C-alpha cells in the first residue's frame, strides 16, 4: 500500500481549490524513485469543467480521496508482478487539475476553477527532497493516458528544477504511456461547437488559454505564440527533448479511435478497413527513430500500472525486459532489446495483446 500525503504548501490545489497530494511507499535500501502521474482526459471550459464534477469528482478535487491506495503493475512492490523496478520508492500522483498536467493558474475571483497541474509536480518533487529523494541516483518520471502526454510537458523541467536546486547528479528520465496521439483526420467530421465534436487540436488551443497551460519551452520557442497546442502531440514535441524518454504506445489505441470518432461494433468495410490500416502505419512512422519504445499492434488502453502487464511481448520480448534493457543502456546489447515496434498491420496480429 501507498500512503497519502496532502501537499504541505496550501496553495497548490485540485480544480476546486482542495489541497493536492501523493501516495508514498519508500524502499529506504534504493535510490530509484518512481513518480507516476495518473490520466482520465480533461476539461476546456466552464460547461464541460462543471460537468465533470457532477461525476468525476475524484479526477477534480481531493476531499474524498482514501487514506492509502494498492500498487499495481510497475507500481507493485513484488517481484513477480513487477520484475523491473519492484525494489524502488514508490509515487502516484493523483491527476486532479484536468490539464493534461500543464496549467498554472489558481482559483480567483476571475476563475472558478484552478487549473494547476504543472505546479503541482514541482511542488510534490519539492517536498520528497526531503523524504529521501535528495539521495537518489533515477527519478523516473512515468504516466498513463493524460499523464503520459504530462510526462512528455514536465521532463525537462523536472530536470532542470533538479539543476537549479543543487542535485546535478539525479539522472530523470520518462516513460510516457498511452500519451503519444495523432493530430490526423477523423473518419466521420464533427464540427467544434461542444464537447462531443470538438477534435483534440482544437479543445487543447482552447484548453491552454482556459488553463494558462505550460509547454516546454524548446518546443514553445519552435512553435511561438497562439500554436503552442502543437506540443501536446507527441512526435512534435519529442525531438525538441534532452532528457531520456521510453514511449510504449498501442498501435491501435483506443482513446485515438473515439478521437477519430470511430466506433468498432460487430463486420468493417473496405473504408474503415484502409482508415484503420493507415492509423497504424502513421504511428509507426512517428516511432521509426525513437530508440527506446514499445508499441504492439493491439487495439487497447494503457499497461504500465495494470497487474498484467507482463503478458503482452513484442518480438518475444515483454515490456518490463525492454524497459530493463534501457537501464543497462543508460549505464546495442545482445538480445537485450530497447526499440520494440510490431509491424503486422491489424488490431489483434500480435497473439499477446490483451484479451
Ligand atoms: C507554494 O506554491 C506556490 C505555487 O507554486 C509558490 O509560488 C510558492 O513559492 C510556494 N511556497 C512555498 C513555501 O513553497
Ligand atoms: O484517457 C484518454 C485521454 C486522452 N487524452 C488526450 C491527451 C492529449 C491529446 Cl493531444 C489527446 C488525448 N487524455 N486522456
Amino acid at each position: 500500500d501507498l500512503r497519502l500525503h496532502l501537499l504541505l504548501n496550501t496553495s497548490v490545489t485540485c480544480n476546486d481549490g482542495s489541497p493536492a497530494g501523493y501516495y508514498l511507499k519508500e524502499s529506504r535500501g534504493s535510490r530509484r524513485w518512481l513518480l507516476f502521474l495518473e490520466g482520465g482526459w480533461y476539461c476546456f471550459n466552464r460547461e464541460n469543467c462543471d460537468s465533470r464534477y457532477d461525476t468525476m469528482r475524484r479526477l477534480m478535487s481531493s476531499r474524498d480521496w482514501p487514506r492509502t491506495r494498492t500498487g499495481t503493475g510497475i507500481l507493485s512492490s513484488q517481484p513477480e508482478e513487477n520484475p523491473y523496478w519492484w525494489n524502488a520508492n514508490m509515487v502516484f500522483i493523483p491527476y486532479c487539475s484536468s490539464d493534461v498536467w500543464s496549467g498554472a493558474s489558481s482559483k480567483s475571483e476571475k476563475n472558478e476553477y484552478a487549473f494547476m497541474g504543472a505546479l503541482i509536480i514541482q511542488e510534490v518533487v519539492r517536498e520528497l527532497l526531503g523524504r529521501g529523494l535528495s539521495g537518489a541516483k533515477v527519478l523516473l518520471l512515468a504516466g498513463s493516458s493524460a499523464g503520459g502526454t504530462g510526462v512528455l510537458l514536465n521532463v525537462d523541467r523536472v530536470a532542470e528544477q533538479l539543476e537549479k536546486l543543487g542535485y546535478p547528479a539525479i539522472q530523470v528520465r520518462g516513460l510516457a504511456d498511452s500519451g503519444w496521439f495523432l493530430d490526423n483526420k477523423q473518419y466521420r467530421h464533427t464540427d467544434c461547437v461542444d464537447t462531443i465534436t470538438c477534435a483534440p487540436t482544437e479543445a487543447i488551443r482552447r484548453g491552454i488559454r482556459y488553463w494558462n497551460g505550460v509547454v516546454p519551452e524548446r518546443c514553445r520557442r519552435q512553435f511561438q505564440e497562439g500554436e503552442e497546442w502543437n506540443c501536446f502531440f507527441g512526435y512534435k514535441v519529442y525531438p525538441t527533448l534532452r532528457s531520456p524518454v521510453f514511449v510504449v504506445q498501442w498501435l491501435f489505441d483506443e482513446a485515438q479511435l473515439t478521437v477519430d470518432n470511430v466506433h468498432l461494433t460487430g463486420p468493417v468495410q473496405e473504408g474503415l478497413r484502409l482508415y484503420i490500416q493507415n492509423l497504424g502505419r502513421e504511428l509507426r512512422h512517428t516511432l521509426k527513430d525513437v530508440p527506446a519504445s514499445f508499441a504492439p499492434a493491439c487495439l487497447s488502453h494503457e499497461i504500465i500500472i495494470r497487474s498484467h502487464w507482463t503478458d503482452v511481448q513484442v518480438k518475444g520480448t515483454s515490456l518490463p525486459r525492454a524497459l530493463h534493457c534501457w537501464d543497462r543502456s543508460l549505464h546495442p546489447l545482445k538480445g537485450c532489446p530497447v526499440h520494440l515496434v510490431d509491424s503486422c498491420p491489424w488490431p489483434h496480429c500480435n497473439p499477446s495483446c490483451p484479451t
